[PDB]
């Protein structure tokens, strides 16, 4: 089967990190920290890695029900699947899919329904991903919310995420720093691998979005490495790697012109000929097109 | 010319196209009460996009733009930027900007805002109130109740991000109404550019639809919200642009442990799907079955029945 990548505007994509839309495109150096996303981890022949899954709007919820811890402020979440069924935590996963994959507090509402009648409530509500509390693989999460009393036991609850905070400008939160997804309790196991541009001149390929900011002065920068879209397109098509490495061109069709081109590893990134931070300056109707397979040692032309 | 697909992602796997939450289940009920006419979740197999459709479901029922304080209450006025946050242009021949809540009710959210100069942030719990006469989002502008009277600062780039919906009032699951259309300009015009009400008109047919269970927020809402294409299929038709044969693409839903078919139903090329069944009903379906186009056919195909 013929590979092909999306035809979708950047602007048309959502991030695969966060349920928010792309921005644009950004490449930059990455030799002096590890670059290890969970989520938005996919083959180009279509199989998912980490805590990948296929929607974006499914990214950085929680659903459970959840159990006021003393009598403060915070709730213990008791996780369960999308769908509400079981949470298996020893499944070869490294957390529940989906789950955030940086250390940060993440705002949003809780909301919860009362199954005999109907009646619902929601607060406001953050979760702390560098928490000791923070514990998805062992099946549970902590929330600190806007209420001690409201929420009731036994009763299906939700978290959707917003945007992060900050205390204390711009240190949290730390978008490649992967959460300790069993606490203190264990290390991290069954990870997508870490990224890095092999050949000399290249760098990673960013596709950008702008986290919404809650409170303080947060890093709202989130960078991911294939958007959404392109996730859901491999998972789908299953085509089969000819090589180790797809070349894409990036073209702008007002004008039939190349703008610059990539490589897209097999293991699902992309990399640029390029030194040095750099925001890309595209066309609005701009977008990806598969040319050839390549090898390892092929020399892009400079971005 | 290009072959017809669907995609094979299963239910679950998938959006709604009117609210940024997955799928849930298969439906299908009877639509003669209603006027089933919803804008988002429009697209034609040949891939045109309709009404307010845009293409991921993470911007639909997002507002963006700047605010001001109506008077010294709680309430907040959004003028309206686009998705990039560029000058959002009311004489588009659109109904309203792409992913405007399609249906009258209060949904419920956070608004936050960042000052750009020092990079300070804020959020505070805000609900907008689609049948309000101040919902005027073709006009560029719509308004939200908050909880504050105070914290929000003009000319600040300000989002609201939708979480569910609210129920005021002792008559219970009396709102959201998901089958009425808001008045996009409120009380200045009427609808403009409006994607097409469907309808089974085939005897013994019924409109399937893709649901979702809304969050609810307070009160008791109605939180039952039906697309008629999961957003997923806008984007592949979008993409794909394959040429519509006929009126109708005839569909085989299929469970892959077994190849066999559970039921089958026709795609109309104008993106709406139908059934042979009479009355409310959730499908029965394995979590793996998929749909799969199977052959052009017309609106007179004679269904095996649900």
């Amino acid at each position: 089967k013929p590979f092909t990548v999306p035809i979708l505007t950047v602007e048309e994509m959502s991030n695969s990190r966060f349920p928010i839309p792309l921005e644009k495109l950004y490449t930059g150096p990455s030799s002096a920290f590890v670059v290890q996303p969970q989520n938005g981890r996919c083959t180009t022949d279509g199989v998912l890695l980490g805590t990948t899954q296929l929607s974006a709007v499914n990214i950085c919820n929680f659903r459970g029900d959840v159990t006021r811890v003393g009598i403060s402020h915070d709730y213990t979440m008791n996780l369960v699947s999308q769908n509400w069924n079981n949470y298996d935590p020893t499944e070869e996963i490294p957390a529940p899919l989906g789950t955030p994959d940086f250390v940060g507090k993440i705002q949003g509402l809780l909301t919860q329904t009362t199954r005999a009648d109907g009646s619902t409530r929601a607060h406001k509500a953050t979760v702390s991903t560098g928490s000791v509390h923070f514990t998805p693989k062992l099946g549970s999460v902590q929330f600190t919310t806007d209420t001690n009393n409201d929420f009731q036991t036994g009763q299906n609850t939700k978290f959707t995420p917003v945007g992060v905070i900050q205390d204390g400008h711009q240190n949290e939160p730390q978008q490649w720093v992967l959460p300790n997804y069993s606490g203190t309790s264990g290390h991290n196991v069954h990870l997508a691998p870490a990224v890095a541009p092999t050949f000399p001149g290249e760098q990673l390929l960013f596709f950008r979005s702008t986290m919404p900011g809650c409170s303080g002065y947060p890093n709202m920068n989130l960078d991911c490495l294939l958007p959404q879209e392109w996730v859901s397109h491999f998972y789908q098509e299953a085509a089969p790697a000819q090589s180790d490495v797809a070349l894409l061109r990036f073209v702008n069709p007002d004008t039939g012109r190349v703008l610059f081109e990539c490589k897209l590893h097999k293991s699902g990134y992309i990399t640029v000929a390029h030194t040095g931070p750099y925001d890309l300056v595209i066309p609005p109707n701009g977008y990806f097109r598969f040319d050839s397979w390549v090898n390892q040692f092929y020399t892009l032309a400079p971005m």
